[PDB]
């Protein structure tokens, strides 16, 4: 029995949690009650299997059971069987589910709901997150859950809860979105580029983090970590959680051989231990390390070793270059590794290989300076405009690049892209690139998966599928879509009402930003000069109309003077 197996390993509390997340991630539209019911029904059945490991259908695989339980409340997917049936659901997960924005009642109500029924109050949190983020890294979601419980348990019994809770919840909201983003990239890689791509990223990233570890050790870690994520992303949540625990034990047992910063981590609860390890800082770089050129460019055995085991050889190249360059982004290292390989492929077919591949590091110089200059420039620009204006500059740039993309998606993506300025520019040159470019990777991955749902821009498709590691330079190289046909104005699109006034300070900018997007789609060729000059106007429309007697019509009157002056510029 597979169900009994995992039940013992995870226990009842986690098992029930993981199954709920799984159901919430497959059927995101179904209500909380229905999942709660199915979970229990499933959970009890599991209990009968622990005892009689051959009772009803305890022999069946997880998918079969999970599939049959969901198929009692859904249709074509359920018509299929075992493999095809499961893949069916996986292809139907919605990255942008049409769910009602989530608003949180007053502090008083929450605490009451939490104190009254604790188990319910948390199952709903899980439920509401899992259905909105169908790819959220399950094991890590149980971590946020406990952290969420700790929030209420502490803040509901204080002087001013509003002051104690609201903040901690905001910190959880953001970090949860960050987490969801990083994981979405990991699944995309596995699913759209194959495990080989994922492994390389893991080699380089892990080699940067565990510099003292041996290639064979990293290789072992990478292999396991790969299976973990391969399972989570494919919906095998139980086994993913299982395998992720094992990996944590292993890393802790073998600390000394891996890293010296894993101490603090291994001295705490499971969920905290896993989370800790996955975010540990890079270990100090080993003192006396030979020069790379030695075994990789000067040696005369290059081509031969390359021939014998291309995979291990290139893997070793990556590990060696990555370990001594924590100042490089994972994508740069991988670009370097691709340059190296391409060079051996052509050079090892020449008369005198050595001569041909003797100056490979001169090919590296350009690749290393591009990111640096890009980052140096844009942070200077950021330092000058602030986050709001920078986001605007980004909205103008990205809409001109890929005008077909939906306004909701461009707004979302550009705002996030702007946050990279705030998150990374503060760091010194040394840690700027990892920060900047790996973050850009995450954010452009969102653009790519949202877009894939309804493709409308071949330029996006090409930049998203051509190469995982070159996505950023691909997009950065785009200027303005010269074949794009300007849109024709729509009264409704530029009609600002008083309902703006009730909206938060942010929900406003978001409105003004959405208008800037629409404007640029109408006037691609427009200039950053005119754009500004028009934005400030909109600012005026808001302050007036919003504070001028009983006027829900000023929105039509003040808005008329708006579009009028708008159609002029």
């Amino acid at each position: 029995s597979e169900v009994a197996h995992r039940f013992k390993d995870l226990g009842e509390e986690n098992f029930k949690a993981l199954v709920l997340i799984a159901f919430a991630q497959y059927l995101q539209q179904c209500p909380f009650e229905d999942h709660v019911k199915l979970v229990n029904e499933v959970t009890e059945f599991a209990k009968t299997c622990v005892a009689d490991e051959s009772a009803e259908n305890c022999d069946k695989s997880l998918h079969t059971l999970f599939g049959d339980k969901l198929c009692t409340v859904a249709a074509d997917c359920c018509a299929k069987q075992e493999p095809e049936r499961n893949e069916c659901f996986l292809q139907h997960k919605d990255d942008n589910p049409n769910l009602p924005r989530l608003v949180r009642p007053e502090v008083d109500v929450m605490c009451t709901a939490f104190h009254d029924n604790e188990e319910t109050f948390l199952k709903k949190y899980l439920y509401e997150i899992a259905r909105r983020h169908p790819y959220f890294y399950a094991p890590e979601l149980l971590f946020f859950a406990k952290r969420y419980k700790a929030a209420f348990t502490e803040c509901c019994q204080a002087a001013d809860k509003a002051a104690c809770l609201l903040p901690k919840l905001d910190e959880l909201r953001d970090e949860g979105k960050a987490s969801s983003a990083k994981q979405r990239l990991k699944c995309a890689s596995l699913q759209k580029f194959g495990e080989r791509a994922f492994k390389a990223w893991a080699v380089a990233r892990l080699s940067q983090r565990f510099p003292k570890a041996e290639f064979a050790e990293v290789s072992k870690l990478v292999t396991d970590l790969t299976k973990v994520h391969t399972e989570c992303c494919h919906g095998d949540l139980l086994e993913c959680a299982d395998d992720r625990a094992d990996l944590a034990k292993y890393i802790c047992e073998n600390q000394d051989s891996i890293s010296s910063k894993l101490k603090e981590c291994c001295e705490k609860p499971l969920l905290e231990k896993s989370h800790c390890i996955a975010e540990v800082e890079n270990d100090e770089m080993p003192a006396d390390l030979p020069s790379l050129a030695a075994d990789f460019v000067e040696s005369k055995d290059v081509c031969k070793n390359y021939a014998e085991a291309k995979d291990v050889f290139l893997g070793m190249f990556l590990y060696e270059y990555a370990r001594r360059h924590p100042d490089y982004s994972v994508v740069l290292l991988l670009r370097l590794a691709k340059t190296y390989e391409t060079t051996l492929e052509k050079c090892c077919a020449a008369a005198d290989p050595h001569e041909c591949y003797a100056k490979v590091f001169d090919e590296f110089k350009p690749l290393v300076e591009e990111p640096q200059n890009l980052i140096k420039q844009n942070c200077e620009l950021f330092e000058q405009l602030g986050e709001y204006k920078f986001q605007n500059a980004l909205l103008v740039r990205y809409t001109k690049k890929v005008p077909q993309v939906s306004t909701p998606t461009l707004v979302e993506v550009s705002r996030n892209l702007g946050k990279v300025g705030s998150k990374c520019c503060k760091h010194p040159e040394a840690k700027r690139m990892p920060c900047a470019e790996d973050y850009l990777s995450v954010v452009l991955n969102q653009l790519c998966v949202l877009h894939e749902k309804t493709p409308v821009s071949d330029r996006v498709t090409k930049c998203c599928t051509e190469s995982l590691v070159n996505r950023r330079p691909c997009f950065s190289a785009l200027e303005v879509d010269e074949t794009y046909v300007p849109k024709e104005f729509n009264a409704e699109t530029f009609t600002f009402h008083a309902d703006i006034c009730t909206l938060s300070e942010k929900e406003r900018q978001i409105k003004k930003q959405t208008a800037l997007v629409e404007l640029v789609k109408h006037k691609p060729k427009a200039t950053k000069e005119q754009l500004k000059a028009v934005m400030d106007d909109f600012a005026a429309f808001v302050e007036k109309c919003c504070k001028a007697d009983d006027k829900e019509t000023c929105f039509a009157e003040e808005g008329k003077k708006l579009v009028a002056a708008s159609q002029a510029a």
